[PDB]
């Protein structure tokens, strides 16, 4: 049965729009197979369609924003983009039509509206575009009846060892044609779709605009060679319409030129299920997406006070569609440092400078294949995946669909090394390659990240302890507990190597010093710092011992460890890993006592990291903010502990963390506050805000003496964040990176979807 729903859940989820990178595309879960990209752009000139013309993500003045308004990665969905610079409001609807044996059919409508200040007959170039790689694979544009292109439907025919037959249809679509009464009409026609049919080598397909803009410039060179020219030239819109050569091979470009509005369907429709799909089936099957997804939403992300509203529920419906819609498919090799420098161990006082020394090598190189399925942060700025942001994605995205989430999980945890290393920044190929200097592509095998995704299995654990097709799939693993536990049987094993792998690679020193605890064991240290930096933690220029050194012990680290460490204690226990559950319990136990003896201030009353003196003696370091919470944000303290006493009066603390935006990540009290890039040292981030209010509505149903401190806490700290993300959300239509303290605005990156979208999570509430 394990086997039998892996099967379905396979198939289920084989087609998607999984370019989130790209305005609008389609690929399927395979390395090399078939994909789809949308272009548009306005030409009102002879030199102005390669600056207009859309295909890649971006966020600028030109952009009023874009997003999906409603998304299932099983189903479908629909995408609006509001174009400033392009005059054109373009909604993008997809849907998948299950059947067959290869993962099924879907559609799309691509639907242009000029807006209010375009040009009424603004002339608007649309491409799709269309490639296939693979050795033993063909695709074909089914010749025009007419002369110069297609007065109707393009049909392209294809096939491969994965997609079986199949056929892919661009539907004339509904919008006027312009027509060119030029002499050139005598050669390239009055205007009308075209089609060329071209080959690349395989691992170049993805470079669609500079294969289209070649083709461009080619048919452009020809009339300067066939005599038009500046005397009487031919309409822009028709100088920039490629000459129709349909044929076959890899690549397939099916251009319309449009004036005013428009709109045109795709069709695709895999021979091995029934009969092909159309139009019809297109609008019936988008219709019927929109009702479930709404049915699912009312029951899954059921809005509590005082967000049961309608402008919340809409709100709540785009932070989380965006959320699940970034969910990508990505495929091919990484740059690695393989070397394992000595450098890298950082044993030595400055080893920041050896680091760099080993970095100047050079020693990286290209390995792989690798594919990776999963959501990420930022379609316009980086649509990849990150290691500890996933487990924040996931967590909205489990409720939704815990099936979807364990797949992705599953497709994480299939990177990991031999020795228990994910990469915390995953670039796979050179599509993705594209995104990233090259300065900035190298992962380093000695270089940690939270793991947050143990969250996501606490969830799936805790759900476990206690209809359509779809929905069927969508809950399979918890309504059938054999398949959860099989699924928990396979990872256990790598969930177990990560956490050595932590305990090995980030380890701390107790040992060599004055240093004196309840174990000798428990320490920990995060690899990877430099003088003003900590990135593999996760809070980039948080404040931090100064200088670097060896001898740091960093509280975060050692929290995140208790995290893992809880997890394999129930993991471990549905599984009657009963030896390995021994081991776990004294680890916590060490955990908790080292802790105290390492990390806590009586002084300060707070958490904190430590160093080792220029005397060489334990020196705690304190910097009153996120850090200094950890134990509690991680859920490791005693909902009667007079530590968590003295946290919840620093959370609450107006002149410290408390803003009315919600938690700052450093105190204004802090010396650091609002200084250096001032990341981490002041704003507002929504993940750790959402570990918060978890923990304060933990204590707060809960009896003990804190009960209701914790629910004061959590009421307000809820409505702050949920207000704040919400009124950046209705003024600027943007989920952001982080919020300023002071004034409440968005800053950094806009997009944000990012663990910005777990607001969706903490109006639901009910933990
Ligand atoms: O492609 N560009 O044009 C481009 C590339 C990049 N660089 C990507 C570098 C990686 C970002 C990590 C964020 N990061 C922060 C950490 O603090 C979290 O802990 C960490 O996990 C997350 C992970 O999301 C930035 C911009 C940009 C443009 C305009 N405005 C602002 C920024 C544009």
């Amino acid at each position: 049965l394990h086997s039998e729903i892996g099967r379905l859940n396979n198939q289920s989820l084989l087609w998607g729009p999984y370019r989130p990178n790209i305005y609008f595309g389609t690929r399927p879960r395979i390395g090399k197979s078939l994909m789809t990209g949308l272009m548009w752009g306005k030409i009102e000139s002879y030199t102005d369609f390669q600056h207009t013309v859309r295909y890649t993500c971006e966020q600028n003045e030109g952009m009023k924003g874009y997003g999906w308004d409603e998304y299932d990665p099983r189903r479908g969905g629909i995408q609006s983009i509001h174009d400033i610079q392009n005059g054109l409001d373009i909604t993008t609807s997809f849907v998948k039509i299950p059947g067959g044996a290869h993962g099924g059919s879907w559609a799309a409508r691509i639907k242009g509206t000029l807006n209010d200040d375009a040009p009424k007959d603004q002339k608007t170039i649309v491409v799709f575009y269309v490639s296939q790689e693979g050795e033993n694979s063909e695709l074909e544009a089914v010749p025009s009846e007419n002369e110069f292109g297609y007065e109707g439907d393009v049909i392209l025919k294809g096939r491969s060892e994965a997609l079986g037959n199949y056929k892919l249809v661009v539907t004339k679509g509904k919008g006027v044609i312009p027509q060119s009464d030029h002499d050139l009409s005598r050669l390239r026609g009055p205007g009308q779709t075209v089609v060329q049919s071209l080959t690349y080598p395989d691992e170049v397909l993805w470079q669609a605009k500079p294969i289209l803009f070649q083709q461009l410039k080619a048919g452009i060179d020809w009339l300067v060679e066939n005599k038009y020219d500046v005397a009487d030239p031919p309409p822009p819109w028709q100088v920039y319409l490629l000459a129709n050569k349909p044929g076959s091979g890899n690549v397939h470009i099916v251009q319309k030129v449009f004036e005013g509005d428009f709109e045109f369907d795709i069709l695709f429709s895999s021979e091995s299920a029934g009969k092909e799909v159309t139009s019809k089936d297109l609008e019936r099957e988008v219709k019927q997406a929109t009702e479930v997804f709404g049915e699912r939403f009312a029951r899954v992300f059921d809005l509590k006070a005082p967000f049961q509203g309608d402008n919340y529920k809409k709100f709540g419906k785009s932070m989380f569609s965006n959320l699940i819609g970034g969910i990508g498919y990505f495929y091919g090799h990484s740059l690695v440092d393989r070397s394992y420098a000595p450098e890298y161990d950082e044993e030595n006082e400055g080893f920041w400078e050896d680091a760099a020394e080993a970095r100047a090598r050079h020693q990286e190189a290209l390995e792989g294949p690798y594919e990776l399925f999963t959501s990420i942060p930022s379609r316009p700025f980086f649509p990849r995946g990150f290691l500890w942001d996933e487990g924040f994605h996931l967590l909205p995205i489990a409720d939704w669909d815990i099936d979807l989430a364990l797949e992705i999980i599953k497709s994480w945890y299939n990177l990991m090394d031999e020795d228990g290393w994910i990469a915390r920044e995953q670039i796979l190929g050179a599509e993705a390659r594209s995104k990233v200097p090259k300065e900035f592509q190298t992962q380093y095998p000695h270089y940690a990240n939270p793991p947050t995704l143990f969250l996501v299995l606490d969830n799936f654990v805790e759900r476990l302890r206690k209809l359509s097709l779809d929905e069927t799939l969508s809950t399979a693993s918890v309504d059938n507990p054999e398949v959860g536990l099989e699924y928990l049987r396979r990872l256990y094993p790598l969930l177990r190597r990560q956490f050595d792998w932590f305990r090995k690679t980030q380890a701390g020193d107790i040992k060599s010093y004055d240093r004196e605890a309840y174990s000798t064991k428990e320490a920990y240290r995060w690899r990877g710092r430099t003088v003003s930096h900590c990135l593999t933690s996760g809070l980039d220029d948080y404040p931090r011992p100064q200088p670097p050194h060896p001898g740091e012990l960093h509280v975060d680290l050692m929290s995140w460890v208790g995290v893992m460490v809880k997890s394999l204690i129930s993991i471990g226990s549905l599984l009657g890993a009963t030896e390995d559950v021994e081991f776990y319990t004294k680890v916590l136990d060490a955990i908790e006592h080292n802790l105290d003896d390492l990390h806590w201030s009586e002084k300060e009353g707070c958490y904190c990291d430590a160093t080792i003196d220029e005397f060489e003696e334990h020196k705690l370091v304190c910097h009153k903010g996120y850090i200094s919470l950890f134990p509690f944000l991680t859920g490791l303290l005693k909902p009667d502990s007079p530590k968590l006493g003295k946290l919840l009066a620093l959370i609450g603390d107006e002149s410290e963390l408390w803003s009315p935006y919600g938690l700052r990540s450093l105190s204004k009290k802090d010396e650091f506050y609002g200084t250096a890039e001032n990341y981490w040292r002041s704003p507002v981030w929504i993940n750790i805000n959402y570990l918060a209010i978890v923990q304060l509505y933990n204590i707060a149903t809960q009896d003990g003496p804190y009960k209701e401190t914790a629910r004061d806490l959590y009421t307000r700290l809820r409505k702050n964040i949920v207000e704040t993300v919400y009124r950046n959300w209705e003024e600027t239509g943007f989920a952001w990176e982080q919020y300023n303290p002071e004034t409440g605005k968005g800053q950094r990156t806009q997009h944000f979807t990012g663990w910005t979208s777990l607001v969706v999570k903490i109006m639901s509430g009910h933990h």
